[PDB]
């Protein structure tokens, strides 16, 4: 089908364009941030299913999965979270990151580290460290799995998802790596990143691996 296009908040659009162009030496941040957003999803699926246990038969596993695919220099990251419907993703995306990603730049601007990124609740942007385009793919239960894309530009779009694998619910981060930061498909790095910076998490993180038999 056609995708719907719309303009970024353009305090978000500011941010990209920083973080994408920033020279910061501390890429490897980025997997923590998203790690963390998708623990914060599931939680809001367990914490719904507590008065609505029918919400969580839809994936009744509850897991953070990363799969690196080489050929594509993609790094995905999925989780079996609440997901977001298309107004979700226009919403919390293209939107209500305004006002963190502007407290955040002023903090940039007077030497705040980079990895702060979280604090100011717009974690998810620090994918541009690492990639230069980014395909959100989700499925809540109360929608239909659409597609959001950004290139860091001040536009994204919006297309359902006649494309993908279907999720049963959550949320795919597809990350298209940057020429020089290939070493994000490698399983030990992978490894390595998630050990150093994510040690609480309440939920199993899953590294796909793809190996040959010899
Ligand atoms: C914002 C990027 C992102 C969002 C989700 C996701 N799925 N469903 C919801 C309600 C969310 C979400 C939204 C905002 C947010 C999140 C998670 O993490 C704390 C900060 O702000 C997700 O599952 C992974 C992910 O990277």
């Amino acid at each position: 089908m056609a995708s719907e296009t719309f303009e970024f908040q353009a305090e978000i659009t500011q941010l990209m364009s920083l973080i994408i162009n920033t020279v910061y030496s501390n890429k490897e941040i980025f997997l923590r941030e998203l790690i963390s957003n998708a623990s914060d999803a599931l939680d809001k699926i367990r914490y719904k299913s507590l008065s609505d246990p029918k919400q969580l038969e839809t994936e009744p596993d509850l897991f953070i999965r990363i799969t690196p695919k080489p050929e594509q220099k993609v790094l995905e990251i999925r989780d079996s979270g609440i997901g977001m419907t298309k107004a979700e993703l226009i919403n919390n995306l293209g939107t209500i990151a305004k006002s963190g990603t502007k407290a955040f730049m002023e903090a940039l601007s007077a030497g705040a580290d980079v990895s702060m990124i979280g604090q100011f609740g717009v974690g998810f942007y620090s994918l541009f460290l690492v990639a230069d385009r980014v395909q959100v793919i989700s499925k809540s239960n109360d929608d239909e799995q659409y597609i959001w894309e950004s290139n860091a530009g001040g536009s994204f779009t919006v297309t359902l998802d006649e494309v993908n694998e279907r999720i049963g619910r959550g949320t795919i981060l597809r990350l298209f790596l940057k020429d020089d930061q290939l070493e994000y498909l490698e399983e030990k790095r992978i490894k390595e990143v998630i050990k150093r910076h994510s040690e609480f998490v309440a939920y199993p993180i899953q590294l796909v691996v793809t190996k040959e038999v010899e």
